[PDB]
C-alpha cells in the first residue's frame, strides 16, 4: 500500500540512498526525471518554484516511480506541512533547523494528537481518498522528518535535534551552511568542511543517518566515503543546465 | 447588489443553513455543485488543495448560485484573510480557534480600522472594482466569522469565544475535535459526543447559531436536533466518491 | 507493463467491461474516479473541455488505477489521434463512424506505416520515452479501437464497419443515433431501440463486441441483457450532478 | 434565463448593439471588462490567444454582465463549433464566410438534427447540466449566427449569404477586406469604404442587420451614420494599449 | 547584465521614477503594459491575485521592458521574500512598515548572511541560472528595499525608519494611511495630507527619496512638486476600468 | 528588433545553424534551454505536448536568448499557421510536405494578401502590440519556412518543393522517412540514408539549405560533413532523460 513506507526503513536500515533535486516544477520532465532510477527525489519548495498546484501534479507524475518523493517546504511551520501531508508528501526536508524545540514542532506537525499536532481531514490524496488500510494509525509512523543543519546554531545543537524522537535523518546543506560560517559560495573551505564532518560525526554518533547535497562528483564520493547515506548528487535543473549547455558546445566549441 | 449579506442573515435569524463541502479545488465540478442547492458551499482551503488561484475560478463559477460562498482558510492569520477578502469571500470559517483572543483577532482581519486591522485596496472583486455602493461602509457589517472549536482549550473557552463580537456562528470540527480528545477516527465516541453537544448549548446561551460538519445523515440528523443551525451534510469528494464507487459495485458487485 | 493491451485483450474476449465518462477535465476528481473499479474510464475530448492539457494530469492521476483509460476525440482525423497517442492513450472512442473508409481512417491514424500513416517520433508518453520495450513494433498491435454508430449513415454500414481489420468494438451512440432518426432526447423511441439491436446482431455477427453508454440503470441492464460487453453505465458528470441535487434535496424538502 | 436569446432578438429589430472585442484572454481583466456595459463582447479565438481552456472561465467571469458573450471560432467548421456550443455560447462570428454554402455550415453546425449537424451531449454548460427547460428545442432558434464578409468573393456573394435561413447579421471585416482588395493596413481607402458600405445595403437589402469592427470613433460613427446595428468600437487590447501608453505619457513627455 | 541595477540608481540620484501598478496578474496584459514606457510597475502581490505561479510569467513577459519590475510582497515577513528573490525580482515594496525593527528584517531578508539572513540557491531565476558574472558578491548591493508607511506607528517612526541601512525609498500608502487616521476612503482630507507631506519631509531629511501612489493626476502632480520621486501614476486595473467605461459611455451615454 | 529575420538571413547565406528541439513544454525549463547557445530552437507543435497556451510562456522565456525560436507545427493547415503567427513566431516548420502544392500552401499561410493567405489582425504578439515598424509590408519577407521531407512522395517532389518561392530550408525527418521505406527505428537504414543524402543534394541543387535531426552526435557529424547546415544535435527531453540517467547510473550501479 502506501504503507510501511519502505523510504522510512532504508534510512532507518543506514542503506546508501541516492537522490536528486527538483526545481523545474512541472509534471512533464518531472515524470522523466522519475524513470532515473533514483532512490528519492526532492521536489524543492523553498528555493524552486513549487507549490500546491504544482506538487500534486508532479506526485502523479512519479506515481509508479521507485523514486521517494520527498518535499522540502519552504520553512518549518506547520500550517503548510499540514496542507503539503494531506496532498500526497509522506517524507519531509526542513530548511534551517536550528534547535530541539524547532526539530520537535517539525515532527509534530506530521503527527495526529496526541502524538502531534496534525489537523485531521478525512478524504485526500495522503490517505488516498479513505482506501488506504488502518490510515489514522500508520500515518503516525510512515512520515520521515530529515532536518537541514545550515546555520552555526543548527550545529552547535546538531546534538540534541539529532536525538529528538521523530527525526529521521541529519541533513546537510552545504551552501547556506557556508554562507552561515562566513564563506559564501565557499563550500569546499576547509572551514565548511570541518564543521559538515562534524554534522556527520554526530548523526551517527545518535544512530540517525546523515544526508547532504553534492552536485559535484568528488564531493558526492567524499561524503558518502566520510559516511553519508542519503546523498542527493545533483538536481534537475543542474543536469539540464550543464548537459544543455554542453551539447551545444561540442558543436559550436 | 453584494451587500446585505443575507447569508449572514440567515444565521443571525437562526434559519437552519444546509451546507455542503467542497474539495475539488476546480472550476467545472463546483459549478454543477452550485445547482445543487444548497445554502451555502464551504470552499475548503485548509484541507483541500485550495488556493488564490483556484478560488477566484470557483467563485466566478458560483456566480447566480443561491450558495453562500464561504472560505476555509488554511488557518486563522491576517495576512491570508486579507487576500482572501479581497478576491470575493464574504464569508469565512476560521479553523482552530481556541481563545477569545484569536476570535478578535479574526474579525479584526475582516475589518476596515479602526474597527478592525483589515488593509485596504481601491479596486478588486470584493467591491467588484467599485461598482459596490457604500463599499467601506458596508463590508465592516457584511463579513461573516465562523469560528471553529475543535481542541481541549477551544472548548475550554467557548463561552467567551461565542461571546467575541464579530463571531456569528460556532463550527464543530469533529474530526479534530476527536483527536484532540484522544478518540482519532471515533468521533461518535460518547466522550465526544458530550463535548460536542456542550459546545452547541454554549453557542445557543450566548444567542449565536451553532455548525458542524456530518457527511453521515443520522449524525446530521441528531446535530439538527440537538439546534444546530448551519450543518454541512457533505462535501464534493465524499459524494463523489461513494456515488462512483456505489455504482461501480452495482454492476460488478 | 504498458504491453500487452489487457482491455484489448478483454474486449476480443467479449468479457463484460463496465465503464464511467468523465467529463469534469480534472486530476483531482478524475484520481478519486480511478478508484471507483471501473474496468475503463472515457476521457471524453469531445463533448466535456478536455484538452491535451487536461489529459496529461489525468492520465497521471490514472497510473495505478486498474480502470483502462479511454479517449473520445473530438473528431475522425489523423493528426489529433496522432499527438493524442504520443501523449500516452491507447484506447480510442471514434465520433460519427459512417463509413468502412472513416473507420479505415481510424485505424492507420493508430498505426506506424506500412500499417498506417501515425507519425513518428522516438521519446513521448507512449513509449515512456524510450523505456517501453520493441515499442514500435508492440504499439501497432496494442491499440484499441471504438467506433461509434451514432447516425443513419453509420447503420447502413455497420456490417462493413464492423469487418474492419482494426475495430475492436462497435459502439452505439443513443444521444446522436435518436437525433439521427428523428427522435432527440428520445433514444427510447422504438424506432432508435430497433437500431441500437441491430447495430449490436451485427456487430455480435462479425465476432465484435458491442458497446453503448447507459446512465440510466434500466437501459444498462436492458442493453447488457441484450449481450453489450462494453457498457458505460455513467457519467462522473452526471452522477455528482445527481448526487449532490440528492443530498440538498433530502435535507432541503 | 437562457433562453430567448435576448442578444439575438434585439438584432432581429436592429436595434443598435454597442461592444468590444477581446483578446487579453483571461478571467480577471474580462470579469472587469463585462462592467463597462457593452451590450455584446467577442471574445476572439482567431486572433487572440484564446481557447476553451480560456473561454469558459472568462465565460463564468461573464455570468450577471448585461453583456452578450459572443465567440469568434478560429475558422469555420463543426467540430469547433460543436465543442464552443457546450461550454456556454449561444452567440458566435464566423470568420471568412465567403459562400451561401458556407454560411449554410455554419448555421447547420449549431442546429441538432434535423435542422443541422450539431452533436447531441446530454450535460454540459450550455443547458447548465439538465437545467435548461426544453433545452433540446429551445437551442436549436435561440443560437445567433454574425458571418463575417471579409474577402473578394464573401462580397461577390453578399446578397446569397444574407438570405440564408439562420444567418443573424451580417459583420464586415475591415482589416481583412482591406487587404482582399489590394489595400492592407488602408481600410479608409475609397475601394475597401465602397465595398463596406455595400454590404451593408445588401445586408439591410435582406432585412439582416449589418455589423463591423471600429476602434477608430470618427469611423464607428460614420458606420452607424449609415445603419450599421451591432458595431465594436475597440477591443480591451486597443483600450488598455492606448490609455496605458497615454498615461505613461503625460508624465514622462 | 543584471546588476548593477539601473533602478536602485535612479531613485539614489533622486530621478523622477513614473511608475503605474498592476493588479490583472496575467503575462499577456501585463506585456502589453511593459510597452508604455513606466519608469516601474509593481507586481502587487498583497492586494492583487498575484503568486509564485503568476510573478514568474509576467516576470518573462516584462524581459526587454525600460520598466524596472517591483513586486509588492503579500506581507513583511523572511520567508516569502525570500521565494520572491530567487524567482527574479530586485525591487521590492514592502506592506505596513511600522517600525526600525521591521524596516531592518526587510533588507535582511534581501541579503545573504552575515550582511543579511537570505536563504542560498545556486540555480535560480535570479542569477539566471548560474550565468550572472559575480552574483552572490553583487546581489546583496543590488535589491531595491521600498518600505511602506502606512499606519500611525510607521509614521510615529518615519525618521528612524527612513533613517535605516538599506531602505532605499520611503512610499506612502495614501488608503491605507487614511484608513490608520480615522479617514477612510478619504485620503484627501487636510489631515491625510499633511501626515503625507511629513512622511515626505523626512524622507527628503534621511536623504532618501520618497514615493506615492495616486491615480488621480491632480494629487499625482501635487505629490511631485512636494518632492516624491517615485510615484505610481495608476494601475494596469485602474485605467482599464475607466478606460472601458468610458468607451461604452461615449456610445451608450 | 524583430525585423529583419537574422536567422532566415544565415540560413540564405548557408551559414551552419545548430539547433536543439524543445518538448518539455513549459517556460521553466526552456528559459534554461535558452541559455545554451543553439542557434535556434524547435518548440515542438506535433510530437510535444505543447499548444497556444504553452508556446506565449515559452516565447516569453526565450525574450533574450541568442536562439531564434521555430515553431513545429501539428499540421500544414492555414488556420493554425496563422494563429501561431500572431503569438510571435517568425520561423516554421512544417510537417510532411509531400508536394509543391503543399509548400506553396505552407508559405502563402504566412503571407497577407495578395502574397497569401494570411489573416489580418492589428494588435498581436507578432507586431508586438503595433510598435513593430512597417509591420505589414516587413512581416511578408520575415518569416522563414522550413519544409520537412519525410515520406516518399515528399522525396519524389524534393526538386519541386525546394524550387518554390517561399521555401527557406529542406528539413529531413529521419524517423519518418524512415517508416516511409520500411525501416521504422532503423533511420541508419542504407536505404534511408541514401534519400537522406539525395534530398540534401537536391536542396543544395537549389541553392537552398537542407537540415536534420541528428540525437546521436555521430549521425550529426556525418550530416554536417554531408553539407547540411540546419542541424537539431538533440533534444531537451532526450538530453534531460539521458543525463539524468547516467548521473543515477554512476552512483547505482
Ligand atoms: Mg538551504
Ligand atoms: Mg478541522
Ligand atoms: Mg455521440
Ligand atoms: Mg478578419
Ligand atoms: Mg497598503
Ligand atoms: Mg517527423
Amino acid at each position: 500500500d502506501v504503507f510501511p513506507n519502505k523510504f522510512k526503513a532504508a534510512l532507518a536500515a543506514k542503506q546508501v540512498q541516492i537522490g536528486c533535486w527538483s526545481a523545474l516544477s512541472n509534471p512533464i520532465s518531472t515524470e522523466v526525471l522519475g524513470l532515473a532510477g533514483f532512490d528519492w527525489l526532492v521536489l524543492d519548495g523553498e528555493h524552486a518554484p513549487n507549490d500546491i498546484s504544482t506538487f500534486i501534479p508532479q506526485l502523479m507524475a512519479l506515481k509508479g516511480s521507485a523514486s521517494a518523493p520527498v518535499v522540502r517546504v519552504p520553512t518549518n511551520e506547520p500550517v503548510i506541512i499540514k496542507r503539503l501531508l494531506d496532498i500526497g508528501f509522506y517524507n519531509f526536508l526542513i530548511p534551517f533547523v536550528e534547535t530541539k524545540e524547532e526539530a520537535e514542532l517539525a515532527v509534530a506537525s506530521t503527527r495526529y494528537p496526541p502524538e502531534g499536532i496534525r489537523g485531521v481531514s478525512v478524504s485526500h490524496r495522503a490517505n488516498m481518498f479513505g482506501t488506504v488500510a488502518d490510515y489514522f494509525a500508520q500515518s503516525n509512523k510512515n512520515i520521515t522528518i530529515l532536518v537541514q543543519i545550515e546555520s552555526q546554531q543548527g550545529v552547535d545543537n546538531v546534538d540534541a535535534i539529532a536525538a529528538t524522537e521523530g527525526v529521521d535523518g541529519i541533513f546537510v546543506g552545504p551552501s547556506d551552511l557556508a554562507a552561515a560560517l562566513g564563506h559564501l559560495g565557499n563550500a569546499s573551505h576547509p572551514d565548511v568542511q570541518k564543521a559538515i564532518q562534524h554534522i556527520f560525526n554526530r548523526a551517527s554518533a545518535h544512530g540517525k543517518p546523515s544526508g547532504i547535497l553534492a552536485p559535484v562528483e568528488a564531493d558526492a564520493r567524499r561524503y558518502l566515503e566520510w559516511g553519508a547515506t542519503f546523498v542527493a548528487v545533483g538536481s534537475d535543473l543542474g543536469v539540464f543546465r550543464s548537459a544543455t549547455q554542453k551539447l551545444a558546445d561540442t558543436f559550436k566549441k
